[PDB]
C-alpha cells in the first residue's frame, strides 16, 4: 500500500479498536473516546482526566445526537485534529 | 507517535508532496489531484486516464469554487476514500 493508503487504514483500525470494546461496536462511547484520545493522540491532544472534557468532546463531536461518535464522526474529528496540525506546525 | 499519530503526519505529508509541484504551494491544481490519486491511491480508486474524469473529481471536493483542492477539501477527499475502503471490507 502507498503511504497514504496505510494512513487510510490505519484511521479504520484505530477506530475500531476502541469502538469494538463496549455497547455499539461500530461507536465509540464516552469512555472509548477518552482512551483513544489520551492514549493515540498524546503528543497532538492534552490529556483527558476530567469528565467535564470528554463531555465536551463528545458534545462536539457528536452531530446526531446519539452520545456517541460514529465513524463519520470519527472521520470529521480525524480532519479537525489533523487540520489543527497543518496550521499549527506551519 | 501513535499509528494514529503517524497517519495524521502522513495524510499532511502527501498533500504537501502533490501541492507543492505547480502553482499553488499549498493547493492542488487538477494535474497534482489527478497524479495524487493515481500514484498514491492505486490500490483503492481506479485509474484516472480521461481529463472529464478529473473534471469531475475535482468539482466533487473543490466546495469553495476556486478549481484547486485546498487541505480542508482534500481531508473531505480523504473522509470519502476512508470510508469507502471501510464499507469494502465489511
Ligand atoms: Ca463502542
Ligand atoms: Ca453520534
Ligand atoms: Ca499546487
Ligand atoms: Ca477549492
Ligand atoms: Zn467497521
Ligand atoms: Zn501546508
Amino acid at each position: 500500500m502507498s503511504e497514504l493508503e496505510k494512513a487510510m487504514v490505519a484511521l479504520i483500525d484505530v477506530f475500531h479498536q476502541y469502538s469494538g470494546r463496549e455497547g455499539d461496536k461500530h461507536k465509540l462511547k464516552k469512555s472509548e473516546l477518552k482512551e483513544l484520545i489520551n492514549n493515540e493522540l498524546s503528543h497532538f491532544l492534552e490529556e483527558i482526566k476530567e469528565q467535564e472534557v470528554v463531555d465536551k468532546v463528545m458534545e462536539t463531536l457528536d452531530n446526531d445526537g446519539d452520545g456517541e461518535c460514529d465513524f463519520q464522526e470519527f472521520m470529521a474529528f480525524v480532519a479537525m485534529v489533523t487540520t489543527a496540525c497543518h496550521e499549527f506546525f506551519e
